[PDB]
């Protein structure tokens, strides 16, 4: 009975997040990928 | 009005695959991080 209105909301934010750390770290390995090549 | 009970649903499957897509990201940089120390 989690009240998923919450629960989605919640899912959301954590998502965002997610997408962002993903972003800086293709970033990072783009760094790296670029001082082995 | 778009079903939350599916929207929550969808968000955990997306949520799951990124956190393993983060995952292996993580991996990926570790090996940068010794290729350089």
């Amino acid at each position: 009975d989690p009240d998923l209105e919450i629960r989605a909301a919640f899912l959301e934010k954590e998502n965002t997040a997610l997408r962002t750390e993903v972003a800086e770290l293709r970033k990072e390995v783009g760094r790296c990928k670029n001082i082995v090549s």
